[PDB]
């Protein structure tokens, strides 16, 4: 049976799509990992009408975009994925079949040497620069209600100006100081790379991101299919999806092939 994966556009959906369409392909389904959809809502959307079967989504994203929830006073990780499991159950009948094992979150990120010059370490500290600063978005944090209307609401600035880019062009935009901040990936070894410095969230305004798997509602009735996704939970670790996206952005090593080394080296195909 036929199995359609979707994406948001960045390294590790294109290598976790793919791990998981191998996986399914070793275990009887015909699986394909579309790409270019667009983002968490188009995504959703999709999984909803059965466009697409699974995709990768992370709790504080289905939490704050997809189910619109509001922001308790503190963010509780295992609480946030109970009640986004319960949310995407209750509204779509969508259903978490894992947890990867890491969370990639959004952070803000400024440029080491300038960080250091103005001793910012917190994202209150950019507070005294932030209304001359130019933010380089991806397609979604500018707008998302837990991206820079949550910065703003917690922190209580702006930015000068929010130009939005694809994920990727993000890490050499800063660099380049084509812009100021970004809300950098924490998976993405680029922030090192390229001599960024990931700020502390000291006010606590942006939620977990942890890595799940959701099915909408009448693939998930397919056990089979779930114990396949099941055989990922918790194998991905932060360190592990961040060596894995260096392989697809500095590498440019296919996300099939960098799927595929991961499960050989892990044991989950021979
Ligand atoms: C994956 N992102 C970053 C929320
Ligand atoms: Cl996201
Ligand atoms: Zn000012
Ligand atoms: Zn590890
Ligand atoms: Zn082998």
């Amino acid at each position: 049976e036929r199995v359609v994966i979707g994406s948001k556009p960045f390294n590790e959906q294109y290598i976790l799509a793919n791990m998981i369409a191998i996986l399914l392909e070793e275990n009887g389904y015909k699986a394909e990992v579309k790409e270019g959809l667009g983002g968490t809502l188009v995504n959703y959307e999709a999984l909803k009408r059965n466009d697409i079967q699974l995709y990768v989504e992370y709790t504080g994203t289905a939490y704050n975009v997809i189910l619109r929830k509001q922001p308790p006073e503190l963010w509780d990780q295992q609480y946030i994925f109970d009640e986004v499991k319960k949310g995407l159950l209750e509204a779509d009948g969508v259903v978490v079949a894992a947890k990867l094992g890491f969370r990639d979150d959004y952070a803000l990120a400024v440029r080491a040497d300038w960080a250091e010059e103005n001793g910012v370490e917190k994202i209150s500290d950019l507070a005294e620069f932030a209304d001359q600063l130019v933010f380089g978005s991806d397609p979604e944090f500018a707008s998302r209600p837990d991206g820079l209307p949550q910065i703003k609401k917690v922190y209580g600035f702006e930015f000068k100006e929010v130009k939005q880019m694809e994920p990727t062009l993000m890490y050499e935009a800063i660099k380049n100081k084509q812009v100021d901040v970004i809300p950098a990936y924490t998976t993405d070894s680029r922030v090192d790379l390229f001599n960024l410095k990931i700020l502390e969230d000291d006010k606590g305004a942006l939620p977990p991101y942890d890595a799940i798997i959701i099915v909408n509602g009448n693939t998930a009735k397919d056990e089979k299919l779930i114990s396949v996704l099941k055989l990922l939970e918790d194998r991905i670790d932060t360190d592990t999806m961040r060596a894995l996206n260096y392989q697809y952005d500095v590498e440019k090593k296919d996300a099939r092939e960098i799927a595929m080394s991961f499960l050989k080296e892990q044991g989950l195909v021979k």
